């Protein structure tokens, strides 16, 4: 059998070009080379408070968007997290092998706490442990994620090693698969802050389901720098906005940084923003054209969730049975 | 019938104070209420312990509760890990529980020890629980469960019952043998307590060593302030035999504390004979214990699945196919 790939995304907010290039692009390319399992993590999404109707719609939006990117249901397992009970079951067990200090020092908890001061809930604090359960359930070898999830992934490795040291080879120790380009896609009007899928200022974001014409106007108004003459060169410290635009172009087209610098030799930020606007608009037009065809076909979406949760439960139950045997519970019969 | 929920830890060796107190109280109320006993193996793992002893202790606790008089036909009795819904609801309730609330409960500690009160709330709220018997140490945990229930209900309508504490205490007093001011608790000093599995010889040894007083002449009379040791032995004997305190004072008229101790040891062992006989018979019947665990999990999961479905429908999750 092939090595196993696992990853997930929250059905909350509107998934961006950041979410695509950091995770979903890699998900589609790994499907033949590895046995891939992709999850709509609705149990994680509710750590930030959601409208009930908006959550349900977002789950089905996210599933249709996976399919629009090229996530084949005949190649990969595609499921909703809450449909497999073993994620919560293993999650509780892994709380008992996760330290308090590890969770409190997490960057995602600190930033999300400051952002949602009125709802610093226990789920938001306990986010990483359920994520470790999501990965460890399927004997996962590779985990394709963006730069922001590096810390959470290191904990999953530490938990897997900590549990295996006491009980034997029950889990596989997962490894990160973070890409070279597009691992940390930044905000258009604030290049130092990463692109959010629920930004209060919409002008920071390039949404995947967003109107192409609106996205072109956003790329044109992206902040750059005061350099005289203007020069298209990758430099995150000095030229954060220009570098973010180069990073976005490189990932859509496939061309490298020095290739693009040579292409924009003797050119200025008009040529740069024109190429990003054209490249990104053609991507989103093609993607949204496939999306609605998937999203309005409810019988098809229902079948994908049905088959995916069924495939996932087989893997999940086997791992949880071994966990429960090792920690010393009386086996269910 | 109101629904009652009790979490039974698979770790401690139950005492006669546990038995004659709350447990014997509840054995006779199994037709009055819908009693649910959950052996909480998922709570146990918050403290790191040997795996094989945990599996043993779960079956020990199951057999002992069954031996004490819990009826699988009348009451639902099950292992916590056999019902996935506990873990499922517990994660949901994490998202509607403040971080501040858990930190306000009175680095190197594991996240389970920090977060078990939310699981403890899910344990109760899954079964539409009306009454929850608790000690002083678990009063804060019940209060959180009620706050979570009201918080969730206020957003999404009446999904959960707001549970109440079961107020009335047992009536049987059982204090520690070498410290009669202190209540007998399943204690580091094991000569303070009488376990339910102890043979007659061990009961004679512990009751003999139990403190009394230096009254001259020695007089068997009830007095908690002055004669704490002698009073505890009378309450133990009264709890076993059902005789009143004034009757026993007349029964031990002109009698020394050696006579009292002899009767207390005989009486307690007489109670523990029928109890231990039932324990060892149930504990070593593997098919019987497996059938009780299957039926109880099946009864529990029917209740639990209905509540979780209403919770999941209210939160807005896409329903399982
Ligand atoms: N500005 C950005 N630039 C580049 N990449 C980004 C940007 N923002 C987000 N990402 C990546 O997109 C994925 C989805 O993020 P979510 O917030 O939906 O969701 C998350 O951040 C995960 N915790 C969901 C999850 C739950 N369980 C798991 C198990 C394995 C892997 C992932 C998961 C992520 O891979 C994230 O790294
Ligand atoms: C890490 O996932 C978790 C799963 C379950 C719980 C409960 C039962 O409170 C908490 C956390």
């Amino acid at each position: 059998t092939k090595p196993i790939v696992f990853s997930g995304a929250q059905p909350s907010g509107e998934l961006t070009i950041g979410n695509y290039m950091g995770a979903l692009r890699q998900w589609v390319n790994m499907q033949d080379d590895y046995h891939c399992i992709y999850c709509i993590v609705d149990q994680h999404a509710i750590t930030v408070r959601q409208d009930a109707q908006k959550l349900r719609k977002a789950t089905l939006d996210t599933l249709a968007l996976y399919l629009a990117c090229g996530i084949d249901p005949e190649k990969s397992t595609i499921f909703v997290q809450s449909h497999v009970p073993e994620h919560a079951q293993l999650g509780w067990a892994l709380n008992c092998y996760t330290y308090f200090g590890e969770l409190s020092r997490m960057t995602q908890f600190k930033d999300k706490s400051a952002r949602y001061a009125e709802n610093i809930n226990a789920g938001l604090f306990d986010y990483p442990v359920l994520m470790a359960a999501d990965i460890l359930l399927y004997q996962t070898n590779l985990v394709p994620v963006g730069e922001d999830q590096k810390q959470h992934l290191e904990l999953s490795r530490d938990i897997a090693q900590r549990f295996n040291a006491l009980y034997g080879e029950i889990f596989k120790v997962p490894e990160p698969f973070i890409p070279k380009s597009g691992a940390r896609v930044m905000s258009l009007l604030e290049p130092t802050k990463k692109m959010s899928k629920s930004d209060d200022n919409r002008n920071n974001v390039i949404g995947l389901l967003e109107d192409p014409k609106s996205v072109v106007k956003k790329i044109k108004r992206a902040v750059t720098d005061s350099d005289e003459p203007p020069v298209v060169r990758y430099d995150v410290q000095n030229k954060a906005g220009v570098s973010n635009l180069l990073d976005i172009l490189s990932a859509v087209t496939g061309q490298s940084i020095p290739e693009l610098e040579k292409q924009f030799e003797g050119k200025m930020y008009g040529h740069l923003k024109g190429e990003v606007a054209d490249a990104v608009s053609g991507m989103l037009t093609e993607l949204q054209e496939r999306y609605h065809r998937f999203r309005n076909d409810e019988a098809f979406l229902q079948q994908v969730m049905k088959d995916g949760a069924e495939k996932a439960s087989a893997h999940a139950s086997r791992t949880l049975k071994a966990v429960y045997e090792a920690i010393g519970f009386v086996a269910k019969r």
